[PDB]
């Protein structure tokens, strides 16, 4: 399928988040920011319908790009 490059502002995709009880939940989420400099890549998500409270910094085992829409 897709890759980890081509992901960008504005994508929206699931993205693997822990709920309240510790449990893996991958609700959708939209990418905000893509961060490169660590030499890994970053993403800073926005959970849909979550607070902004709740966004997060992931990396690319959290995101599930086999169901990806682009902007």
């Amino acid at each position: 399928m897709a890759e980890v490059g081509e992901i960008i502002e504005g994508c929206r995709l699931p993205v693997l988040r822990r709920n309240q009880d510790n449990e893996d939940e991958w609700p959708l989420a939209e990418i905000l920011s893509v961060k490169d400099i660590s030499g890994r890549k970053l993403f800073y998500v926005h959970y849909i319908d979550f607070n902004k409270r709740l966004d997060e910094w992931v990396t690319h085992e959290r995101l599930d790009l086999k169901k990806i829409q682009f902007p």
